[PDB]
């Protein structure tokens, strides 16, 4: 249809409006301070939230300009919490400040594009430094320690964490059940998890969560690939249970009336191996077979597909995971591993019990963030917490190699941006003596900062006070790069009104 | 419906209009150094593109007289990336200078008509110049080279570019599908092409490579226009398993095929049979290749191991036809060469080719398939850009090309000061392609890279991703002659219209 | 006060109306088909009227920076004539110049380049005008031209061709309405120097802008000037007006008692140094008055008056008539100067003598008109008037092809013009077809749509042939008696390109705030 | 004394600008203030003879040495000693003084006081 459009900096102008109003809600609940949001509801008492997750998902303009550059932040700082599981509210106060100043400083002339080439080397040499300074874990004592510090000061669920880890493995498939009874127990069953999820997001069965679990569902695999009316019969010639179906190619008819389904993908002569791994897994049969005309847990998240207890034949899936075994030595190869340890290796369950529902759901959510916590701890390791590391790692920036003034220009954009989280912290204490606080962090060295909680100086390490590695350095780059791509966007074009 | 009417220079102004909103859109993406254009969407976050065919395709203008001129220069700019593959903003680029500055001299008082054949005459000779600077590849040694720039510098797919392209020649059919393994694989099956292609775009299964793909399909071959004997063998044929495929002189068959691709009735498509006696004449050698026969049941119709249906063109992949009988009708036409008139030579002598050479599938693979179909597309990118780079040959990029073809302009000769006028229209235009990638990069001194290379000759100029003044041939910026020329000619033309429009008839809001 | 400023194409967009507005009003008169134009008065009748002249000095516009474009080329155009239509067509000219000058700079011309083809072709085009020039000299062909420019008068012809045989080419001629019916010429001590009023407030009649004083008395003072009040009255009271020769408050008080009718007229000394003192001896001893210096006070005398029958003061020039001096004490003068032409030994001395010998020893030539009636007198004394000023300007320079068609014949020198590049080019094409303007407008000026045909008859034709709008036929406008002096038709040119090049190198329009 | 005209004097009085020194980067800030302002009177002379491209002339004098400069009266590339064009030391050094002290006033001026009309 018909477009406006928007040049130069009247259209980055715009976004910064946008950019701006998302930033500003969701900001002031960053730190342990992080001050009440009150969200409207049709009917009732509105939805009161310190999540600045939360926060952001209710975020929409209704001017097109100002929403186009509040979903661009909105959509890149999420991909933070999608990996390392935290840092998305950061990673949106660091792309505003980026912006902020680097659009501040095309007004006066430079350009945007060496802008860029000196905020991208500036990124690398502050992401290289917060390794140096990143503490590394490995070994069960202190990835419980870990588990312990992200449950809220929890040694059982630390304990739970890592021995699911010791057992499965640092790389195993790790997942959080609700437990049939007070005491908290882990299980390793067997099972096997994809990258390929659902195809349309009304699969999903949990709002927050974004994902869709089927308990006690049946597993449909064929190796033949959609909208074919040949579906209708099969689908509701078994249906009585969940069923999950597996092919290459019944969204209404699941959040309208009464259907649990989930469709999800199967490429090439490597699709149909993962099939036939299914079946001597799932406890069914899998081009030599018919036409379109078993677990106990399916849990189908955006980008992965986890089965949970699924039942074989112990004796006959124990000769599967041998006859690949076999195919090694004949043998790139890599492949061929990779298919022997999701079967043999198996899925770690963690039953979460307490001592009411209200309890037990609330001590589920603490397992599953301190899991999803320890899971970043292990990777790329823990650096120190309350925005201390992003102002210690600016140390690197001396290594930083600047072309010409304007890219010295954005590497100073990147110096005062790394400063800009600490600030929020302090801010939402409600003193404006936060000028200080920032100096004392900044003139110190190592762990020592500032912790919001008891508004004392100590070291944040021994406090507890910590963020994982790959939280702090996504947090830095995802807003490094939306922030960039808005100040190379020379043209907005929407639709008229 | 009613209308409203503007006349000469007030609609020739408002037609300007629409063109800077297009071009002033579509420019900032050109050259390596191009910027992002956001593209707002209903729901969550927008379209960041560098793309300068994907924000053309998104312009309208609420003003018509204004979108005329849009959509004007867009569509005969549009011409250019068909033919070539490459070059549309290029064009656009070029049509705003010269229709800016032509509308700025028919202000001061110079005839349109001159205008229009001083700019033709300039394009005529600037073209044959740029034919002189052009490189001609041949042979596989510098095609496998022309390949790998388009591959992105990748060697081993210029390697498959120029193989396939020995085996079923320059014009053979070369087709590109998702390789079952990460190793890519070359293999020349049976086959043909037609220059016909569907009837209505709701037959297509795959919407991301736009065309319509039909394994193990069916064929049926019918001499006159096609619901009467259609449904008794369509029904005979709606269980099966297989696809099919329906070839006439036109397909009532429109609604009903339409309304059943849509639905899981079945997978139908239909694509026209070219005219005269000389279709009856390849209706058959489609009937040998694929097994059926024509229709002028069942065991009439011909199968093929795949259909690949695309805009213009109507790929069939190995046939199920016998061997013995396709060498019977090869040596038959192939002996009715010997047997003639001027006439029929080359159309008889194309058949034997469709009957003998095949189609080669390129089969493409990675590791994931996030990378595999990325470079599964490189590969046609790079496909289209080696053929037509065979056909007219290689200039220098980055708009050098343009500015080292103005020495034909010498050539030209005008007959008044209005014809020089749009010689010197066409002169001044030449530098704007380069004049706008240096200005993409962000620099105010992009005056002066502009002098360095009219200074300099051949092939020295500025790559804009290096911000390096360098030898572009060797740093492997290239452009396919036929990519330069099309853009000059299809701007030069619509914007030769555009001066001669006297009236703009719209109608009322 | 504070200002308002306007830049480049917005500057000279708002100029061009002004300009447009002054052509457009005044062109419509232009040629023997000039139609008319109504000027509005206070009270009664209002001003019918197919002068150009008199249409430009009532043109006047609200907006102060279309005024200026306005007020521009009507003085550099009022150059042209300063008589013979020439400045209607240096307006006509400055407009066309002007139009296609700024329709060039919007297409990407560059305005000083403009400039200098233009200067270049009018260079080439006056000097083609001379070539086609024919000179007038002897009493023979000054009889005819003056016949011409009094309408096929061989009176006023013979009498301007005897004037002209008195007193020399250069010497100075007048006109004064004869008190008897007998039109005869005579000849009497007189000069004229370059000095003219110092208000325009002193001119006693409007139409020919001539401030004149019949029988008045000369105040000759050597410095600036209150205390002039016992001479100035006595000349109050003694009925003269009175002439007040000076080098320079008081300036605005004689100019109350001019319009309240209570005679004064102001000139500034003629040149300055020895030369002005040596001039001011000249003048009193023509007018037999007396210089105030250097052991005189200007306070303190009737007999140092000069006196003299008639002084005519124009803008530019002030002519002495009929000085009252005593012949002997004149021509002792001439002596006297003389004598200092053998004792110059310089060359500048000599040659500037010989200036101030010519004014006291030529006189002033007198050309008293007569006729049957009062009303008739008038009118035929303005007739010689226009024949004179005519019939001087064809004696200089030459006559060459009215009618509009010199300018065209002198196009083909525009090949002997040489341009640098493509703007100044498009400059000397400019003046190409701003010279087809004046006779397209003569030809528009006769209500014909056919006038396109008659410009390319015209173009195509060759030497003197050409279109008489009178007649509305095609002759040799030679013969017909259509001629135009080449001093007019070249000024016309050169002033309307000048101004026209002014105005496209103009980057700013300042003007005052509304009041 | 005397220096070169046409605004070439204060492009080649630009190496100076090495031996400033600037305590922290808004000081040298200021300092390029001057780099580029140098280049404004010649750009301004270039801008008033109509020229399209004012780009090529100012880098053509920037890149040369000594007195050699472009003269906008004939419009061509000469030295400007030997063809006559020329300035007062006292002229040019005036003029950067006097403008960098009222252009010094009006950026650490924080209030400006009028009266009510
Ligand atoms: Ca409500
Ligand atoms: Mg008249």
């Amino acid at each position: 249809t018909a477009k406006d459009i928007l040049f130069d900096a009247e259209a980055r102008t715009k976004l910064k409006v946008g950019v701006d109003k998302l930033a500003n809600a969701v900001k002031v609940t960053l730190g342990p301070a992080g001050r009440n949001v009150l969200i409207d509801k049709k009917f009732g008492a509105p939805t009161s939230t310190k999540d600045g997750v939360t926060v952001a998902k209710e975020i929409e303009l209704v001017d097109p300009v100002e929403n186009m550059g509040a979903q661009m932040v909105r959509e890149v700082a999420s991909k933070t919490s999608d990996v390392a599981g935290d840092g998305t509210t950061t990673a949106t106060v660091l792309a505003q400040a980026i912006y902020r100043e680097g659009l501040k400083n095309v007004t006066a002339g430079a350009r945007p594009i060496d802008l860029k080439r000196g905020i991208d080397r500036a990124v690398k040499e502050v992401v290289a430094e917060l390794r140096n300074i990143s503490r590394s874990i490995s070994g069960k004592k202190e990835i419980a320690q870990v588990g312990t510090i992200s449950a809220n000061n929890d040694p059982e669920i630390g304990e739970l964490i890592a021995e699911a880890m010791d057992k499965v493995g640092k790389d195993g498939v790790i997942t959080v059940e609700e437990a049939k009874g007070m005491e908290t127990e882990l299980k390793v069953v067997e099972g096997m998890q994809f990258d390929r999820g659902y195809l349309s997001p009304y699969f999903v069965t949990n709002s927050e969560t974004m994902e869709a679990e089927l308990d006690e569902a049946l597993i449909l695999i064929h190796d033949k690939k959609s909208n074919m009316k040949e579906l209708l019969p099969i689908l509701e010639k078994a249906a009585q249970r969940p069923l999950l179906i597996i092919a290459e190619d019944l969204v209404v008819n699941k959040l309208r009336g009464t259907l649990k389904v989930a469709a999800v993908k199967a490429f090439g002569d490597r699709r149909k191996a993962m099939l036939e791994d299914i079946a001597i897994l799932t406890g069914g049969t899998v081009e030599k077979g018919y036409k379109l005309e078993q677990a106990a847990r399916i849990t189908i998240d955006k980008d992965n597909t986890t089965i949970v207890e699924g039942k074989g034949k112990q004796e006959e899936i124990k000769a599967r995971i041998n006859e690949i075994k076999g195919q090694i030595e004949k043998s790139d190869t890599e492949k061929l591993q990779e298919r022997l340890a999701k079967l043999s290796g198996g899925v770690a369950v963690l039953k979460i019990g307490a001592s009411t529902e209200v309890e037990m759901k609330e001590k589920k959510a603490r397992v599953e963030d301190a899991l999803h916590a320890t899971r970043a701890a292990v990777q790329e390791g823990i650096v120190v917490g309350g925005g201390v590391a992003l102002i210690r790692a600016a140390k690197g920036l001396a290594k930083a190699v600047a072309d010409n003034e304007d890219q010295k220009t954005g590497i100073e954009i990147i110096r005062r941006a790394l400063e800009e989280p600490l600030r929020q912290i302090v801010a939402n204490t409600g003193t404006t003596d936060g000028a200080v606080v920032l100096e004392k962090v900044k003139n110190a060295e190592g762990d020592y900062g500032f912790n919001a909680r008891t508004e004392q100086y100590e070291n944040l390490i021994e406090a507890g006070v910590v963020d994982p590695t790959k939280v702090t350095r996504s947090a830095l780059e995802n807003a490094a790069s939306v922030a960039s791509i808005l100040l190379t966007t020379e043209a907005a074009i929407t639709d008229v009104k």
